[PDB]
């Protein structure tokens, strides 16, 4: 197998994570050598001391020391530095004391003019917000919400949530009222941050109405803080933002136990209520410096750019970033505003060192002819990286020459967030190769193996992803889950005692990951991941996206086609061809059937199960949360395909 990239020796040894190795094996009996192979078989077969190793060398304070690592390590459940107590925002803020006059955030909007919030500046903010917030009431425990897009007061209030012990939860502007509602309506949230709109794609956003909606459906709300970003009139009994943030306080942290719960997120399942996921300060803390600090190589000083929605875990990922010293980008705004390189003129403004955004706005860049390493001055990139869909050979290729042309030798990583563990099973190593269609590693501290329906390990055979060891930043539980059944039935239900993801994966000889589909989305006739079906068939020009299902055995392929392109005999030829020839014969579906559009959940993954129900003849009303998915016609349509071959 030849890689599409290899780290050079200097690269691999100026590594952070390389250092980690060293430091490791001479303090806490890691292996010094054998590189990242060895580093990880150590991290999962002494992980007591891997976590205990990666604590010391954070620097992760406990205000009460912890009676050991790991207590219980059955799942779910496990028992995580029990004894400790600490505070996120306190180690997210301790570069205020180092660096204070530095940028700890640097924002922007679509007039993409940045503007800095030090890192002095910013604890200031946050330690008199915290202050207002046990004025109001707030208690160790209590919800605060948030309808918020990427602007630093929702860093601010995160942080200040986090200082008092408040749990955060957030929604996106762009999200409707039945969806914030079917989320926070489940933890009863008692104070509610908002703005009273957003600007997106140069046009305004009203949200006055949402907001006067949102509070009348809250009535545990005792508290509504106003974010004027449209300008508009704080509305009757609510506070004025700037009026909370403007005090001079000594900075106050909640010592919370490891396990107290930071955040609620929440998936995209489209299945009843949004499950409401709660992880804990202790337990975000080390495995965000984990990742930040050694997969990603993040240290002080550096500047982290994702481009996100705040509805998407790779903005708490980037919230994150405070933790290792990091500044952090945010931009409020359209991905292709004013032109298609806006988030490149972004990474150039901040001087952006490592640039996260998706393989699909990458792609589209280059169909658009924008040159951004010739164009900008992007000498302060040292990363790009993508999470989701692969990036493919030739926008790999693309995006390397891009730069290399210009003297600079990129990373290109790839990372796989989600929102379960609010991180990675496997990701992106500074130090290891990259191959076509792979992720690099299982990240430190997790046993991820591939079974067989038996719960056998394979190796370079496709098999269900399965996490055999707990990991800090899993789930504590989910909010309003009676039993704890939904928890159980979403990981724990097919192997006892094992985390089982739902992902249809190889795990190759050289430690690698392929993630072939969803293991309840693969195609039967031999078990097919859809995945590789959708690079194949989506490569073809006149195809803007598809959706293949397989039901017990027809096996259509939906296709929304590209502007001007018909589905003709000539079409269908190139479709079946495609695959036959990159695939195999097995691959090629029974039916080709176009479609107005591909419907999605709110973070856009394809709904495969739900259109399945459906074209089993399962009502839309009682297939999906309508709340949960983002085209309610478009669904609508494979209701009527359904009835009409009733
Ligand atoms: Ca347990
Ligand atoms: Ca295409």
């Amino acid at each position: 197998p030849q890689p599409l990239w290899q780290p050079d020796a200097q690269r691999i040894a100026q590594a952070r994570i390389t250092r980690f190795q060293a430091w490791a094996a001479e303090h806490h009996g890691a292996p010094a050598e054998g590189g990242y192979a060895a580093l990880h078989r150590w991290s999962v077969d002494e992980l007591d001391t891997f976590w205990k190793a990666v604590t010391e060398w954070f620097d992760v304070r406990f205000s009460t020391p912890y009676a050991r690592v790991l207590g219980d390590r059955t799942m779910p459940g496990a028992q995580w530095f029990p004894g400790a107590t600490l505070n996120y925002a306190e180690h997210a803020l301790r570069a205020a004391g180092t660096r204070p006059d530095e940028p700890a955030l640097l924002y922007v909007d679509e007039t993409h003019e940045p503007a800095p919030v030090t890192w002095a500046e910013l604890r200031r903010q946050v330690a008199s917000l915290a202050a207002e917030l046990r004025a109001l009431g707030v208690r160790p425990g209590d919800r605060v919400s948030g309808y918020l897009p990427n602007i630093p007061q929702a860093v601010v209030a995160l942080l200040a949530t986090a200082a008092v012990g408040g749990v955060w939860t957030s929604c996106a502007p762009d999200f409707g009222a039945r969806s914030v509602l079917d989320r926070f309506q489940q933890v009863e949230p008692v104070v509610l941050f908002t703005v009273d709109g957003y600007r997106y794609g140069g046009k305004e956003h009203d949200r006055r109405d949402t907001v006067a909606e949102l509070r009348r459906e809250l009535p545990t709300l005792r508290a509504v803080i106003h974010i004027p970003l449209l300008g508009t009139e704080a509305p009757d009994g609510t506070l004025d933002w700037e009026t909370l943030t403007a005090a001079d306080a000594e900075p106050v942290y909640e010592q919370v136990p490891f396990d107290h719960p930071l955040w609620v997120l929440y998936s995209s399942g489209t299945t009843g209520l949004p499950k409401a996921i709660v992880q804990s300060q202790g337990g975000i803390l080390v495995e965000h410096l984990k990742q930040l600090g050694l997969h990603c190589d993040l240290g002080p000083g550096d500047r982290f750019f994702w481009y996100t929605s705040t509805g998407w875990m790779m903005w708490n990922f980037l919230v994150s970033g405070l933790l290792t010293g990091t500044t952090i980008v945010l931009y409020d705004g359209s991905p292709g505003f004013p032109a298609t390189d806006a988030q490149w003129r972004i990474a150039e403004r901040t001087g952006a060192t490592l640039f996260g955004t998706s393989a699909a706005y990458v792609m589209a860049c280059r169909k658009a002819g924008v040159h951004p390493a010739r164009d900008l001055d992007l000498s302060a990139i040292q990363c790009v990286a993508t999470t989701g869909s692969p990036l493919p050979p030739d926008g790999f290729r693309w995006l390397h020459d891009e730069f290399a042309a210009g003297g600079a030798d990129l990373w290109i990583a790839s990372v796989s967030g989600g929102t379960d563990v609010c991180s990675c099973f496997a990701g992106a190593v500074p130090t290891l190769p990259v191959h076509i269609g792979e992720l690099q590693a299982p990240g430190l501290g997790t046993d991820l193996q591939s079974w067989d329906p038996s719960g056998d390990p394979l190796t370079d055979e496709v098999g269900e992803l399965v996490v055999t060891n707990p990991m800090p930043s899993m789930p504590i539980r989910f909010w309003n889950d009676p039993d704890g059944s939904r928890y159980h039935d979403s990981y724990f239900d097919t192997y006892p005692g094992v985390w089982r993801h739902g992902d249809w994966i190889t795990l190759t000889s050289r430690g690698s990951v392929v993630i072939h589909g969803r293991s309840d989305s693969t195609l039967n006739r031999v078990r097919m991941g859809s995945a590789d079906i959708y690079e194949a068939v989506e490569r073809l020009p006149e195809i803007r996206e598809s959706l293949v299902i397989g039901i017990e055995y027809w096996m259509p392929l939906f296709v929304h086609l590209a502007p001007g392109a018909t589905l003709d005999d000539a079409l269908l030829d190139r479709i079946k061809r495609t695959i036959r020839v990159n695939l195999s014969p097995r691959h090629v579906p029974d039916e080709v059937i176009e479609v107005p559009g591909i419907p999605h959940t709110l973070t856009g993954k394809r709904i495969e199960v739900p259109v399945k129900r459906l074209l089993q003849g399962t009502p839309l009303d009682k297939a999906v949360n309508p709340g949960s998915i983002d085209n309610l016609d478009l669904l609508h349509f494979y209701e009527e395909l359904a009835r009409k071959r009733s």
